[PDB]
């Protein structure tokens, strides 16, 4: 099944995931309702997950997009917040476990903002936070978020809500980009759980500003 690799510290790769959540933290038009009010992560552990069956549909799926979309696969690297993460690095991403409730309907959804991915860490909206303490915000209790590579091939552009059950005809995922009267951070949704593969899991606490 999957195996947990531990990246060190002082390793090239391990910093470049971190630099990457961190650099991407923005400051959430929620007041910080959803995910917590911090500037920084401590970073405990950034984890390689390694599973061969899941690596060959990721794989096998990439070839065909690309074929499709003139050698172009537009793979991106991009984080997810789930409660059920630990399913996911064990049966991969399942286009079965969609958010329904999505702006761009039942698809699997990304960002490129790390603090965006941070808001769904404990469900949508954040739920009702940590398991230990109940709280959106909490500073102790130890988080974790992926940083996954996704295929989007040709991606359909949307400013605003557009629910649809799978992608366009003739795409592969929709993005949702930001705009003055629309989205303030941009959102990746695919619509194949074989087109993400959750290569890094990201072990963190949320800092408190001061
Ligand atoms: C809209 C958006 C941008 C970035 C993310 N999202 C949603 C989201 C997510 C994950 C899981 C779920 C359920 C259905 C609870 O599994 C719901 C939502 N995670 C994210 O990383
Ligand atoms: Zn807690």
């Amino acid at each position: 099944g999957t195996i947990l690799l531990d990246l060190a510290p002082e390793d090239k790769e391990y910093q470049s995931v971190e630099e990457e959540m961190q650099s991407t933290i923005r400051e959430h038009r929620d007041g910080g309702n959803a995910g917590g009010i911090f500037n920084r992560y401590n970073v405990i552990r950034i984890q390689k997950v390694v599973n061969k069956k899941l690596r060959e549909r990721f794989c096998h799926r990439q070839k065909e997009v690309s074929e499709e979309n003139h050698n172009h696969h537009n793979e991106r690297m991009l984080f997810h917040g789930s409660p059920f993460i630990n399913a996911i690095i064990h049966k991969g991403f399942d286009e079965r476990h969609a958010y329904i409730g999505g702006m761009f309907g039942a698809g699997i959804y990304f960002a490129e903002n790390s603090s965006k991915s941070n808001q769904y860490v404990y469900g949508i909206g954040g739920g009702t936070g940590c398991p230990t303490h109940k709280d959106r915000s909490c500073y102790i209790c130890h988080r974790q978020m992926l940083f996954c590579r996704v295929t989007l091939g040709k991606s359909f552009l949307q400013f605003s809500t557009m629910k649809m059950a799978h992608a366009p005809p003739g795409h592969h995922s929709v993005i949702g980009r930001p705009s003055v009267n629309g989205l303030a951070y941009a959102e990746y949704v695919i619509y194949r759980g074989e087109q993400a593969y959750p290569e890094y899991l990201i072990t963190y606490q949320i800092m408190k500003p001061e």
